[PDB]
């Protein structure tokens, strides 16, 4: 039976909320609405998340590398109870959106910041890991800068955070050490969303320096005195290390996309190993190949169509099920236009995994001891991702508004 007591606030983006219970090791995962949907819609919903983690994402980044646990029924009491509790521990800019309280479902997940030895854990945010290649482009600034970096500009100017990030994404998703070692300083110096660490489950530091390290020290040295440099070099290090971790080295990915470049980005102050989760990662994000631009047309030869024929949006599998046939129809990597509305829907529904994948986070594991990194300590480490829940048909217009937003504006500061 559900305690009020028993769970506590984790975290959130601006579509779910997670609250993680303090003794099993597992977290209920909620939607979340504005004041102004129904019970079987939500229910739908919540079983499309797994029915696409299953059927799509254990396919392009590998079944031990995802964990999208069922959908589970609480009573209306506790949820409700539940949500005056935490409240108060929810940062005040998400609190526009109110929690999931009428419908009495969640998605049950495992707390992968918890699993008597100690656990430390570090979430990120990667975001795109490549420079459009397209000819669609209208903007020439799009194919020297990264979106991520871009896009920084507008953020800050809009206060969103307080200054422009160094981390580029084509420096953590480059296979090179020395740019992935910035990249991750970067990250700690400026965390905005991009970086979390969590310590036994509680969060620690990206919503100090020198706090962490007093954090971080029982670990990597469990007495010789060790500075905040040391401590926080071989966070970066270790990192590094299991990002660079492939179990896979041979076998040959389901999508096998060419990277083309440029692999350095100008705005940034030999590649990935085969079978590391960051290239699975990057693979899924390249089912993009057109851009926005570019993909947007596209958009709307298929809203043309299911405009003329309604019934057919059920039939054709828009908003699911998201099932074997549906993972099928992707592998069509074919980038030649026919002026179909088949070609059109390929494309459109190929695009809404890339936004998935460029929006996901990977979490790290790491526990003082199977699959092992060098070390001063001796840590057993699991790698996951996260928030992959196929992004909406509908949000395709507003990715090419706000595109075009973010490339003018850079292109005005510069
Ligand atoms: O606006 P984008 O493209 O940078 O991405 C959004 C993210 O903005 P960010 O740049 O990470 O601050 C945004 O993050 P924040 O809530 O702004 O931290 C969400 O991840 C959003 O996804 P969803 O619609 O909530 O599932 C993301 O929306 P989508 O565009 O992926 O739908
Ligand atoms: N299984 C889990 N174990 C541990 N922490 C988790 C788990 N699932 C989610 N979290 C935490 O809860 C946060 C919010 O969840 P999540 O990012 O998946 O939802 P979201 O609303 O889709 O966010 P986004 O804005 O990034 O799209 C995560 O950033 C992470 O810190
Ligand atoms: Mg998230
Ligand atoms: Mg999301
Ligand atoms: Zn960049």
């Amino acid at each position: 039976k559900m305690d009020e007591n028993e769970w506590s606030y984790h975290g959130e983006g601006n579509k779910s909320l997670v609250v993680a219970h303090a003794q099993r090791c597992v977290v209920l995962r909620f939607l979340k609405f504005p004041p102004n949907k129904t019970s079987e819609e939500i229910l739908q919903h919540l079983q499309n998340i797994v029915d696409f983690g299953k059927n799509v994402m254990k396919d392009f980044l590998g079944e031990n590398y995802v964990h999208c646990g069922e959908v589970v029924q609480l009573p209306l009491e506790f949820v409700k109870q539940l949500c005056l509790k935490i409240q108060c521990e929810r940062p005040e800019s998400r609190c526009d959106k109110d929690l999931d309280t009428f419908s009495g479902y969640a998605m049950c997940l495992p707390n992968l910041t918890r699993l008597h030895r100690p656990i430390l854990c570090v979430e990120i945010k990667p975001k795109c890991g490549f420079i459009p290649f397209s000819n669609d482009v209208t903007h020439e600034m799009k194919h020297k800068v990264c979106r991520y970096c871009m896009h920084q500009h507008l953020k800050v100017a809009t206060g969103k955070w307080k200054k422009i990030s160094k981390y580029c994404p084509l420096d953590l998703y480059s296979g090179n050490k020395q740019r992935m070692h910035f990249a991750l300083r970067s990250l700690l110096q400026e965390t905005q969303n991009n970086l979390r660490i969590f310590k036994n489950g509680e969060l620690i530091y990206g919503c100090d320096l020198k706090e962490l390290a007093h954090h971080l020290k029982p670990f990597f040295f469990p007495s010789g005195p060790h500075c905040t440099k040391a401590v926080i070099r071989e966070l970066v290090h270790v990192i590094t290390r299991v990002l660079l971790s492939s179990s896979e080295k041979a076998r040959a990915g389901a999508l096998r996309l060419g990277l083309q470049g440029p692999r350095v980005c100008e705005a940034s102050p030999s590649g990935l190993p085969k079978g590391c989760l960051l290239y699975k990662t990057l693979q899924v994000q390249m089912l993009d190949q057109l851009d926005i631009e570019g993909l947007y047309p596209l958009y709307k030869r298929v809203e043309q169509y299911l405009e003329e024929f309604p019934e057919e949006r059920k039939t054709l599998q828009i908003d699911g099920p998201y099932d074997e046939v549906f993972y099928q129809k992707l592998l069509d990597l074919s980038t030649e236009d026919d002026g179909t509305v088949a070609f059109a829907l390929t494309k459109v529904q190929q695009y809404r995994v890339a936004m998935t994948a460029k929006d996901c986070s990977i979490m790290i594991a790491l526990s003082p001891c199977p699959v092992i990194p060098s070390s001063r300590s001796r840590l057993a480490f699991s790698v996951s991702v996260l928030d992959l829940d196929l992004k909406p048909y509908e949000s395709i217009p507003h990715q090419y508004k706000l595109d075009s937003k973010i490339v003018n504006y850079y292109s005005k500061t510069v």
